[PDB]
């Protein structure tokens, strides 16, 4: 299953690349302009089989739960209403996100007891790093 070491509150002490991760996703500039100065606090947790992403920033808060492996509708930060599903490989947990035929992924592993989040779209690859709270 996945590991519990997931589970809790973290914050974002690093973003390389969000600027055009964003902008390959289409996010308008006001949005962009607000992203790149946000610092998210991403809450994580587990009840049975049901798991939760809280981000929580004084700008925008999303929080979407879900099933392993089950699609989903999702409404993103930036307004994208994308059908999921999140899945579990190697100890990583693996979201992807489809709409109007396009497709990203956001892919969230543990690395010396930080969170990594990569996230991919079209060749554009970000890298935002959380400390444990
Ligand atoms: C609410 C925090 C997101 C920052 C605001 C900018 C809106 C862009 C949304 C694109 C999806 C970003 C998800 C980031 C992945 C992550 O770090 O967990
Ligand atoms: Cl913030």
């Amino acid at each position: 299953g996945m590991s519990n070491k997931f589970l809790g509150t973290w914050k974002l002490v690093s973003s390389e690349n969000f600027d055009d991760y964003m902008k390959a996703l289409g996010v308008g500039l006001a949005t962009r302009k607000l992203g790149n100065l946000a610092k998210p606090t991403v809450i994580i947790s587990k009840s049975g089989d049901i798991i939760t992403i809280r981000t929580e920033s004084t700008f925008k808060n999303t929080e979407i739960s879900f099933k392993l492996g089950q699609e989903f509708e999702e409404t993103t930060a930036d307004n994208r209403k994308t059908k999921s599903i999140v899945t579990l490989q190697r100890g990583s947990l693996n979201q992807v996100q489809r709409w109007d035929g396009k497709e990203t992924t956001i892919k969230r592993k543990l690395v010396n007891g930080k969170m990594v989040a990569e996230c991919k779209m079209k060749g554009v690859v970000c890298t935002r790093i959380y400390e444990k709270v």
